[PDB]
C-alpha cells in the first residue's frame, strides 16, 4: 500500500524496489543535507549521524520530485523514465545504473553524483551542476538535451 510506502520513507529513510511511479512529492527532503525539527529552523547541523535514504531499484517514473532535495540518495538500478528532477538537489547521490530516459534534471545540481552506466536518453540536463560528477559509460542520442 502506497500508505505503507511513505511510512517506510519517512521513518525507514528507504523504499528498495517500490512501486511509485506517478507520485507527486514535491519540494520534500530525503536528502543528508538539512533537517527540520516553522519551515526556517532548517539546520544541518545534527545530521553527523544520519543514514542516506535507499530507493535502490525503485520505480519513480513519471513522479513529480521538483525541488526535492535528494542529496547522497541511493537510486542504484532505479527506474526513473519521465521523472520530474528539476531544481532537486543530488549532490553525491548514487544513480548507477539508473534509468532516466526522458527525465527532466534541469537546473538540477549533480556535484559528486554518480551515474555510471546511467541511462540518459531524451533526457534534459539544461543548467546542470556537472562539478565532479561521475558520468563514465552513460548513454544519450539525439534527443539528449545538454544546453
Ligand atoms: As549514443
Amino acid at each position: 500500500a502506497m500508505t505503507n510506502n511513505l511510512y517506510r520513507l519517512e521513518l525507514e529513510r528507504e523504499c528498495v524496489g517500490c512501486n511509485l511511479e506517478g507520485v507527486n512529492l514535491p519540494r520534500e527532503n530525503f536528502g543528508l543535507k538539512y533537517r527540520i525539527p516553522s519551515p526556517l529552523v532548517t539546520t544541518p547541523f545534527g545530521m553527523d549521524k544520519a543514514k542516506p535514504v535507499d530507493l535502490t531499484r525503485a520505480n519513480l517514473s513519471n513522479a513529480n520530485l521538483y525541488q526535492s532535495d535528494l542529496s547522497s540518495i541511493i537510486l542504484e538500478n532505479a527506474i526513473l523514465v519521465e521523472t520530474n528532477l528539476s531544481e532537486t538537489d543530488l549532490e553525491n547521490a548514487i544513480l548507477i545504473g539508473a534509468n532516466l530516459q526522458g527525465a527532466n534534471l534541469e537546473n538540477a545540481n549533480l556535484q559528486g553524483a554518480n551515474l555510471e552506466n546511467a541511462n540518459l536518453r531524451g533526457a534534459i540536463l539544461t543548467g546542470v551542476n556537472l562539478e565532479e560528477t561521475h558520468l563514465k559509460g552513460i548513454e544519450t542520442d539525439k534527443n539528449t538535451v545538454w544546453d
